[PDB]
């Protein structure tokens, strides 16, 4: 339920690395091609617009980065180890496939792929998209 | 004022800060972008419209109308561009950056630090809702239809 849990993981394509944050409760994601500085900055930018409370990671890299440790402290985020995404860096890989032609730089193509994911109906028809649903989840938690 | 944004450039430490403002909420998003308005300005908006609903984008100078790349980005993402930007958040954003500038090496971070603060403060102490609170309520509301 919690409106501010996320997962974080990397994924590689065309030699460059793609950091991916997924809001678990909704499936809304954000991504970017990238250091621990980069991730720290990435997280700072993310915490600065969504409720980013706890970040789950599946390896130890992030718990060694000084800046990251400084970012979470500054923004008030709990790193957690432990844990949807492998089912979801493959869709992103799929969508990036259909757009890579449209983009000079890989980095535009990811954001295109991001665009698609958050805008399309999660159900393929009717209901909400992920971008709508994250907003809905958050709206319902403040009025608490 | 559902998906209406306003766009502007601000300057400090010999760098260019692009600033997107959601009109009805005061919600802001910014980034360090080149003097040249073009590819990276188009990239900024693509990411922006991936995060939020973005239908219209106002400006009151011609820079955003000079770039082939920006025109395609708005075309690709379904945005509308309109001249005339009918705000001064740049006044207080620079104040906060000045406040938090010591706590980071890169101006970049300080900016995102200031962005963070501007969008999260109010309902604070009393207040009612911050920009970030306001944008979410506006959007969640509109989706009702
Ligand atoms: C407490 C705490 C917490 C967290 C923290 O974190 C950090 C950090 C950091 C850091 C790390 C390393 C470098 C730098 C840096 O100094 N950084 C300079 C500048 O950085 C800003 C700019 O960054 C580069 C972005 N550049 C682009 O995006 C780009 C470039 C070129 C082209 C394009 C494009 C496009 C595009 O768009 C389109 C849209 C639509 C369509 C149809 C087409 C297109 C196209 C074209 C295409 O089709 O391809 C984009 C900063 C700190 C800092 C500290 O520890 O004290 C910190 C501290």
């Amino acid at each position: 339920s919690s409106p501010g849990i996320w997962q974080l993981d990397c994924t590689h394509l065309e030699g460059k690395v793609i950091l991916v944050a997924v809001h678990v409760a909704s499936g809304y994601i954000e991504a970017e091609v990238i250091t621990g500085q980069e991730t720290a900055y990435f997280l700072l930018k993310l915490a600065g617009r969504w409720p980013v409370k706890t970040v789950h990671t599946d390896n130890g890299s992030n718990f060694t980065s000084t800046t990251v440790k400084a970012a979470c402290e500054w923004a008030g985020i709990k790193q957690e180890f432990g844990i949807v995404i492998e089912s979801m860096n493959k869709e992103l890989k799929k969508i990036i496939g259909q757009v890579r032609d449209q983009a000079e730089h890989l980095k535009t193509a990811v954001q295109m792929a991001v665009f698609i994911h958050n805008k399309k109906r999660k159900g393929g028809i009717g209901g909400y998209s992920a971008g709508e649903r994250i907003v809905d989840i958050i709206a319902t938690d403040i009025e608490t």
